[PDB]
């Protein structure tokens, strides 16, 4: 099946649900996450760490600083137009990720639409 995408009002969605089984991977580096981010996101950043999604648990967190996510959950990719959230979904994916998506649109379709002025 294709890869799922979502557009805006898909992920103003998602967002709403809090759903403990989906997790928001920004793949922007920390300097571009501090500037605005997705609430309850993770930062997992694909420049400086284009294997994150390749490392095993302890190593992961070693180096990211944060858990590796459950490979059970849906896993949704983004960075800011785009091209590092797709890389990074296909680390992930080729790297025991069964369930993964993206945000084509990213964090610039985010900030577009005023995403960062809701509170979902
Ligand atoms: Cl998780």
């Amino acid at each position: 099946s294709n890869i799922q995408s979502y557009s805006f009002e898909d992920m103003k969605r998602i967002v709403g649900k809090h759903d403990p089984n989906v997790v928001l991977v920004d793949v922007r580096e920390p300097s571009e996450y501090s500037i605005v981010h997705i609430p309850a996101s993770i930062n997992v950043p694909y420049r400086s760490h284009p294997d994150a999604f390749a490392l095993d648990p302890l190593e992961f967190e070693k180096q990211i600083g944060i858990p590796k996510p459950d490979s059970a959950k849906e896993l949704i990719f983004y960075c800011a137009s785009g091209k590092r959230g797709g890389e990074a979904q296909k680390v992930a994916s080729s790297h025991g990720y069964s369930n993964t998506s993206l945000y084509p649109g990213s964090m610039n379709d985010w900030v577009s639409h005023g995403g960062d002025k809701l509170d979902l």
